[PDB]
């Protein structure tokens, strides 16, 4: 349940609650999100996410 945070916009991905409008159930941790998943509020790619 580890969480990352978008460096671009400071989102927060929260395993918790996945990111459902984009697929993903909750449960879903960070490295398990599809491929082409990017930050829903910003765009940002998930290689400029950081542990947080
Ligand atoms: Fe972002």
């Amino acid at each position: 349940m580890k969480k990352y945070v978008c460096t671009v916009c400071g989102y927060e991905y929260d395993p918790a609650e996945g990111d459902p409008d984009n697929g993903v159930k909750p449960g879903t941790s960070f490295d398990d999100l599809p491929a082409d998943w990017v930050c829903p509020v910003c765009g940002a790619p998930k290689s400029e996410f950081e542990a947080a």
